[PDB]
DNA sequence: ACAGTTAAGAAT
DNA sequence: AATTCTTAACTGT
């Protein structure tokens, strides 16, 4: 069980670590969103607490945290980092070395 | 180094 | 249970 609490104000919403994609920000202030294989959940979090749970959540930009078990694959010219489920997000200049 | 954008603290 | 203001730290080139 590694098992992840995603606050919701009324409610939490529980999931496993590698049920995860990546993470990302919301439009809403102070809310992410998880990216599962296919669902998003918005919940309340920092992406900065988030890659501190674990060594697979990799802070590769600003605004994302990727879930390194779950990546397929990586263009590191385009500097995109593609997921399992066909999603991908990018990584930033400063961060895309160390994915 | 630069001009523009954004994550997340403080308050409530 | 959510929202704004704020600003240091980020972004790509």
């Amino acid at each position: 069980v590694e098992t992840i609490e995603l606050k919701r104000g009324s409610n939490s919403v529980y999931v496993q670590y590698d049920d995860i994609m990546f993470f990302e920000s919301s439009t809403k202030s102070h809310r992410l969103i998880a990216h599962l294989d296919n669902r998003q959940i918005e919940f309340y979090g920092n992406l900065k607490e988030l890659s501190q749970l674990d060594d697979r959540f990799f802070r590769c930009h600003n605004s994302f945290v990727v879930n390194r078990h779950n990546i397929e694959s990586i263009d590191s010219k385009e500097r995109i980092v593609y997921f399992k489920n066909k999603e991908h997000c990018y990584a930033s200049v400063r961060n895309v070395k160390k994915i």
